[PDB]
């Protein structure tokens, strides 16, 4: 048995750019798919592929899926980066498919086997003023969704290019105004780091006065704010015991996590945009996170996702995969394939998908009443319709929104 | 091209006692100025300028701005001293002003270029009882600015000789009173850091209660209290979400910085005394600090400025440099030209000028509801006109605030 | 007043080895500015970095704005700190600093504090199959007049290499050492034998320093060929032979285990020329636990971060060893050269000689004469670029093969 | 699907060593998987820990949960991480694994990442009475391939065995070893000299090195026998010596002391034979303490907490030598070997021959061939127990004779 073709697959079923790796082997029929989504960047992430990891695969025993992980890890001197690192993912999450093809099982059952028989999931809602968010949850809640991400505003500003609207409606609601810009200032999508974060604790008290304390309520501050200020944030939270709060540094800020820990309780979620074991590795070893966010195919994989689950359970800390809409339904197979067989499965983001997801994606995950149940199929349990695929072309271009100003023009890391 | 005389002028257009360095080559017309305001010790610094550095410069090529900064800051042996350093920073701006000069390019240009676009101000706003910084507090934002220093009284003490008076204000106010002095003591500038700390908070809740939360709101300790009860502060001012409190410690007390991280999430500012990178370097470190105050006149100009920014970028702190009446509009600009080249400025203390500092000095920056707009044209964009600055000759003396004295009559660190 | 109308990759090899360079042009005629972007073995995705997404990015923006382009380019694909995303970057901030020269009429090292220093020393590589072969070799270089020389044994982990992508040239394996025995079978790969190379090595320095003295600088690059601890006792080892630097002791992986190393050793230690990220170079330089940073300053994202680098380390007693080896453009070489100028902790300059082809490819190269090299004082970078000679050197790509390292019983090691 | 049906335990001792043997047979005709529990002196105990608790549990279960049965049979009785419970949870989590590979068609090693490598280094066990007849010894090691040789001098402390219950073997003390004289009348036991032990240490391997040479490696087990300050200067003295790895200089109870020994020395450490609880090993592999975790799988519960205390080795660059001497099934053999053929930071497999009888009653044990182990490719664990034959070699049970260690005053040592 050995690899006789590999190629990328760029789709959008679901208005999001996926790329998407398919191994075929020898053998009539067996063939392994993997999710390489790297949004932003899919033609780099695609070359990476095409032109490198494709040709050094070929001929080479799919069995040897360690041996393939180092040695393309490697392949190229340099590494740990999300280019190099979505491209790893693609071949690795298609080997263990093929592997667990090649054993008749699902890749749950090669890497320990259930350990529950339902995945929990959080979804998010949002809202411009603290009653719309309460409804938004609200109306997840009564879909069965029992974990909740809230999320008001965009940071202080309207994600526009100016902040003086929003600013207007906040006076007229008494609320917290954010701040005035310099008489001209450069093009961007303007925030407020300080109107944004001096509002939250309000947000949550209002969520609890309405929704009570049963249901778990998750915030992100997406590294918006100055580092002590997530800690001032984080303390100010504590009385509205959030499942999380995620992202309160930059992964660039992560030694301010000392500082956080000797003060806050509020659980802390680290890491979507981690792509580097000097990032994670200290977070987890030091007890500075309750939750790792690893965007797998950013890691490199299932192969180095087991590595990090079990790192953390030997240290206490719990799995929670990012898994929004930029990811394929085979990246959300393989975290929630991750999340059946781990002890220390924390929660799984959950983006609803579209009819042509699932149809382009045969196999995704059924969800009934906030929890999805994975199929029993053997690999990850999920396939292409790569014709339909194709009817799905991508996008591409430069996102906006990752030109985040503060109000005095100041870019930020977004 | 070379030096060919280098001078120092002494004039107080503001009513403060400045020390510019204008430095002239053998270009006709090309002459760099810089800032060498030390205001309580003019006298040493100009001699330190006029009988060493001046002579030492003569005949060298002003484009090796690092080589004359390292083979300066060590030209007498012994150094790190804010005579030493100010001397230096009189020659470092004038040679940076020259170096832009010579690019046709303001000295923000070559620092990196602008990062936004107007500088965000704060100004002092002070009382003597918390209705009368509330008012004072309300005009500087009335006038469009969005950051405010508040102060109260002077430290517990009216900024006399005697407490008796306003302990008989505050016992009629109903507030916290003063201590009673021993029936003899010594000459000085009284206070009463007990009474001021207690006091402290309920200024900030007044403000937040009549102000709102939108403004930013700073307060300046001074080193005026025990590093405990500045860690209580601290932690006491909380609930009222200052923008920063600044110098909760003298330089010679750092260590104790180690202690109040551990306890408050109010942010901190440091370093308007520091002379020493033993004194800056672990505080940014270890992450005990979210500001770095320097007045870069005291650190050795816009050279050593500028790696201190950057070294605190690295680490997640931002720049707030000091800027209050005793530095000369060179020195301003040198300040402003970094914050606009410095990704992680983050604020500018400012003290309005009046007509004599804009004209000795013209190109002053503008300012225009709350933010700095300073000037294209090369260099600093400054210029001094001598003739009109000799007609504001300095005034010299001992200033007599920094003989502080405590209710016992012991001298404090002012 | 300028703005950037467009931006170009060009990918060529005049020196043998893959290359990747942009162009950046702007409304002003014949003003435009030249940037590195060299990661060898990814050239083609390191292209669809910078045209398909920084290209785009930058079109009819002010040039002037270095640090506002270099934070927001830097964050503009949300996720960010690798070496594909570094050298796209650095591609671009090279050629913004080259446009800020030429607005300004003078040299990027003038920007950039002046010069500190008016040649910069180099360092050059010299190897053998044997202690003899190296000795003659280093023998020759300083008869040269070369004060620094790196000496290795078969090149990394002993192995010499058979691949051109690495130095544009074969090199001859050690031909002494003994290695281990594999297994009956064993997958294909570039062997060698981490054990068998270790302790060749302190007889090396012993030879050399018996042969050539104590004055000349020598300096060892272990290539993360060896186990942390076997590093730890090779520093230690080397000791009496007081070697300038080892360099790279441990992969960036394994940086934790420098705690270690320097709480035994006085080997100064240089680290580096793998790192992408803050989370791997600060740590040690804080903690003194380098004596040199090694970056490769376009995997660092070009001159704005690599002046912070350097000013970094200046504030901890770190010097600077900027890497450049052969995969590296002129252009790169220059912006080297031009940080280490400015710097007050310039520690050395690896050189690889530039040959013909890659002199007249890109006119402004900088002269070496008796061991340092003397930039040009053009504004900018100093540097050119023909394009119509660039086209005739098209590079060779592909997967390079000495990156498949095994140790004697078949292991993958960080090659 | 499948279901469990009967778990059973057989004692047996085919090597002349007592082994406990796990069998769990499923619903499906001949499908039953094995696995090891063998703690050699207490198998009375791990035998009721499993037959009288663990079967019971498992009745009627799935096998396929491998992670959920193990994290709940590790808590099922409340108390937990000892060495009777973790090696009656092993016997059961081995026989899982070889179930789930049987199921697969599949090696576990298929199942835990697939081969890193194509034949596992061994090392072998060299004693003697003085130093020429290790040197002798070791040499014949040497002429048949190994490549890896542990070097004892009168076993551990000195003292050689004869207790049969350690290598099946009398092994001869060191003859030349010069204790202190005891008191005059001591207690009962097996006396040694901790302080004449040490010091002969570095004497051997001085001469193994001037005889024998540096290429091949050479491993010493000091076995808990001397004090830690003691260890530590050992540690130092054996470094002119390049040791692979010195064994276990400090019991588990001492692990502290390894911060002060990692200050000082550069020989490689391994450690943890014994290791029984994650408060042991982890924070030695976290502050990088060790450079090869020792743990007899067994005693840790299994290959599910093996495999994660080798991957929690890798991401901090500390590599595996499993504990695998003569008190190991070949079931656990195996299971050694699979994890060292899928973990990309294998260090060294220690071995000791199994003899025909072995081999008869566990059919597919690994071929040894010229220092390299070859596993058989057959799915599971690729081992299988002929139980008429096991019968045929009852145990010996009974408390060993070695482990009451003396000094000289006639104080117990741990042995
Ligand atoms: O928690 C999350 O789901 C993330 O923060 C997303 O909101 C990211 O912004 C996005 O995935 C980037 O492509
Ligand atoms: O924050 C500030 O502006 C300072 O604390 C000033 O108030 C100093 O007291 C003064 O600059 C000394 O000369
Ligand atoms: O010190 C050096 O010069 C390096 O180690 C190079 O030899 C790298 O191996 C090469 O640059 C990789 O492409
Ligand atoms: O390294 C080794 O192989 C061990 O130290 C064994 O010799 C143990 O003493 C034995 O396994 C105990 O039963
Ligand atoms: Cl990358
Ligand atoms: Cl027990
Ligand atoms: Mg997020
Ligand atoms: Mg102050
Ligand atoms: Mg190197
Ligand atoms: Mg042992």
């Amino acid at each position: 048995l050995f690899i006789t073709n590999v190629k990328t697959i760029l789709t959008a079923p679901g208005g999001i750019d996926l790329v998407v790796v398919k191994i075929e082997t020898n053998e009539p029929g067996l063939y392994g798919l993997g999710c390489a989504t790297f949004t932003q960047r899919i033609y780099a992430v695609q070359s990476a592929i095409d032109e490198y990891l494709a040709p050094f695969l070929i001929g080479k025993d799919p069995a040897r899926i360690e041996d393939i992980w180092q040695s393309a890890a490697v392949s190229g001197y340099w590494r740990n980066g999300p280019v190099m690192n979505n491209a790893l993912s693609g071949i690795d999450m298609a080997l263990w498919d093929i592997k667990g093809k090649q054993a008749g099982l699902p890749v749950y059952e090669l890497l320990g086997g259930k350990c529950r028989d339902g995945i929990a999931l959080y979804v998010h809602t949002d809202g411009a003023d603290e009653v719309e968010v309460e409804d938004s949850a609200r109306a997840k809640m009564e879909e069965g969704y029992q974990y909740i991400r809230c999320q008001m505003g965009m940071y202080g500003g309207a994600g526009t290019d100016d902040l003086r609207l929003i600013a207007n409606r906040m006076v007229k609601a008494k609320n917290i105004q954010p701040k005035r810009s310099p008489r001209t200032k450069a093009p961007g999508i303007y925030f407020d780091p300080e109107a944004y974060a001096k509002s939250i604790p309000r947000l949550f008290d209002h969520l609890r006065n309405k929704l009570g304390f049963s249901v778990e309520l998750l915030h992100d501050a997406h590294e918006r704010i100055t580092p002590i200020n997530a800690i001032h944030m984080a303390k100010a939270l504590e009385p509205y015991q959030l499942f999380f709060l995620e992202d309160p540094v930059a992964p660039e800020n992560t030694e301010w996590l000392k500082m956080l820990r000797q003060q806050s309780s509020t659980p802390i979620a680290m890491g979507e945009l981690f792509v580097n074991v000097n990032e994670w590795k200290p977070l987890i070893d030091n007890k500075l996170i309750d939750y790792i966010r690893c965007h797998i195919s950013s890691i490199g994989g299932i192969t180095p996702a087991k590595k990090i689950a079990i790192y953390s359970e030997l240290n206490g800390v719990r799995t929670a995969w990012h898994s929004p809409g930029d990811i394929s339904p085979i990246g959300v197979c393989a975290n929630m394939h991750l999340d059946l067989s781990s002890p220390n499965f924390g929660i799984q983001e959950y983006t609803p998908m579209n009819d042509a997801l699932r149809e382009v994606f045969p196999g995704c995950p059924e969800v009934d009443q906030g929890y999805a149940y994975v199929n029993d199929k053997p690999g990850l349990g999920i396939d292409i319709n790569e014709a339909l695929a194709a009817k799905f072309p991508c996008e591409g271009g430069n996102p906006t929104w990752t030109m985040a100003r503060t109000p005095d023009g100041t870019v930020w890391r977004p």
